[PDB]
């Protein structure tokens, strides 16, 4: 498996509705679980895998045997909270890169489980905060799309090494660029 870098277009392409509630998607599922145990995370979002199905798993704990592992398939936030709060937020597509994001404090979602059956929680705290991050991820948006242009500045630059990385790899152009913005 790998975790999918910016500015890779599998981070920006449509994810597409689950339909099949099946042993693949288990297995989809645990494998999922299984890199954001071994990256420490709290959610992991399919495309960051590199499939762009509308999947996260999610653990509010984030550590293994604490909290409970939660799949979310084809999920909706169904409200935010007015309040918003800021937060030096990261994400695995952007190695080392941490800068000010701000978000709502807390969410209420729908989402569908392993099997296919309606239901909907509430997040407050880092538990929503990493859900708002990884939702983005299924909608095709990126952590640096919510930062003040100010805050942007100060990592054009690394942003700007990824996409040259790409183009190193691929030999293909960078098919988003910071600059645009
Ligand atoms: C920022 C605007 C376009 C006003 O609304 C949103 O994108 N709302 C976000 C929630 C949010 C995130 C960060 C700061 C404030 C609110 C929800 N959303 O994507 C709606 O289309
Ligand atoms: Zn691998
Ligand atoms: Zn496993
Ligand atoms: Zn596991
Ligand atoms: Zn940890
Ligand atoms: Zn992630
Ligand atoms: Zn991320
Ligand atoms: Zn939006
Ligand atoms: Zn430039």
């Amino acid at each position: 498996m790998e975790i999918v870098e910016y500015p890779d277009p599998i981070l920006r392409a449509k994810n597409k509705r689950i339909d099949i509630f099946d042993e693949n998607l288990k297995n989809l599922v645990d494998a999922m679980f299984d890199v954001m145990y071994k990256t420490d995370g709290i959610g992991l979002s399919a495309p960051q895998v590199g499939l762009n199905v509308q999947l996260m798993v999610f653990n509010p704990a984030g550590e293994p045997g604490e909290g409970k592992e939660i799949v979310l398939v084809n999920p909706k936030i169904k409200k935010y909270s007015d309040k918003l709060v800021p937060f030096d937020e990261g994400c695995l597509s952007f190695p080392g890169i941490y800068a000010e994001v701000v978000r709502p404090q807390s969410v209420k979602i729908d989402a569908r489980d392993i099997t296919g059956e309606r239901f909907s929680i509430s997040l407050s705290r880092l538990p929503a905060r990493i859900f708002q991050h990884e939702y983005d991820h299924l909608e095709g948006v990126l952590f640096f799309d919510r930062m003040t242009d100010q805050v942007l500045d100060s990592i054009r630059e690394e942003l700007e090494a990824l996409e040259k990385k790409y183009e190193e790899k691929t030999g293909l152009p960078s098919p988003e660029r910071v600059e645009a913005r």
